[PDB]
């Protein structure tokens, strides 16, 4: 099934944070309404925060995470969890290889902020 | 119910990252086997990362997050989610005041790394 | 934090299903817009499905789960998970005693249906 | 990503319950250590319970859920959620058609019991 695609409340600020855990350079692209809004790149096998940014969900609320390693798309997993009916996390894992740890790039989206 | 307490696989490296969304300084303590292993503090109303670190779960695997603001422990909410039976997230939200947004300090624990 | 309260899409059918795992008779009450819409009850230490029902979330979409044992309110834990941005589960555990297994009555809410 | 595969604690009872929301008969197979341990069949567009059972996770703790409709394997989505470090839910959705509602057979696994 489609993964790494979330519908947020419209015109709402959210945080997006990417972590790396692989030998190869991870490229994370965050798209809002089908247009790239942040990009982070880096290599780490120690969960380096390769980028964090505050974005606005815009008119559509559509947020999509894509991950690649030197041009090759990684396979994604994702889900959303809501705590106390108020606190939202959208979670992405990605796999660039064969070991299926799905941690090669890890992306966490959180809202609301402030 | 108890919140902010997670059993990790023993002797496993994990990532812990905290964000702030509140007027007051957040202090985040991360305990491993009931001893403080990391402490983060900072202030942001824009989801700033107030700390990130890699720790080991130790012999017991017992990890606990506690949050203090303005001299008092915040009310916690938490859950653990596992994606594709491989990728683990331990998620914590906290409330230091009256509005119940639960985002005042947000803590993300992830494993495995590497 | 408040637990057992979920905001569902307005005017939308959902399934609610309750399981029992305790020596005492569980009573599960499902409130829609602050009014009892369903009540399930039974006694099992083997996950008996003490009730299942389809309800409509109504104009507000507010849904609350309350559990009691021998006329005493059980402590609740809850969260909502969303799969592939489309499939929703609202999850409730409850504790009636001292062992903190939180499985004494378990309630699963699922939408959409059809 | 592989979906509908869960590692449970070894030799532990768990509940498995399946619901149907589709025009076609859903067949749900539950495998423990790669051997079929339960099979549920049924048809409903109203979230009817097509089966419920308690099974033992065995020496491996490997549990896999498979869903088919008239012999055709359904695409799965899944996750595991743990509340208060105690109560576990393994959640599965499936899609047999083109509408991607992923509720055609919904499977809920829960543990511990008792
Ligand atoms: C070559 O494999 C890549 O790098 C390794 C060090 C591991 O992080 C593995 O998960 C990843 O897919
Ligand atoms: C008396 O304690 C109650 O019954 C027992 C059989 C257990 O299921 C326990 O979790 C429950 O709280
Ligand atoms: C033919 O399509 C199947 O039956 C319909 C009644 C819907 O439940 C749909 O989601 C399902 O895939
Ligand atoms: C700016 C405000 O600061 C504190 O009062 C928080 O509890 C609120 O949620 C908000 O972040
Ligand atoms: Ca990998
Ligand atoms: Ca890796
Ligand atoms: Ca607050
Ligand atoms: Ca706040
Ligand atoms: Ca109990
Ligand atoms: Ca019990
Ligand atoms: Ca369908
Ligand atoms: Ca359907």
């Amino acid at each position: 099934a489609t993964q790494g695609v979330f519908t947020l409340p419209a015109n709402t600020r959210f945080g997006v944070t990417a972590f790396a855990n692989a030998s190869g350079t991870q490229t994370v692209n965050v798209l809002v309404n089908n247009e790239t809004a942040a990009t982070f790149s880096g290599q780490s096998t120690n969960n380096a925060v390769i980028g964090t940014q505050v974005l606005n969900s815009g008119s559509s609320g559509k947020v999509q995470v894509q991950v690649s390693v030197n041009g090759r798309p990684s396979d994604l997993v994702s889900a959303q969890v809501i705590l106390t009916n108020e606190l939202n996390f959208a979670l992405v894992g990605s796999e660039d290889g064969t070991d299926n740890d799905y941690n090669d790039a890890v992306v966490v989206i959180n809202w609301p902020l402030g």
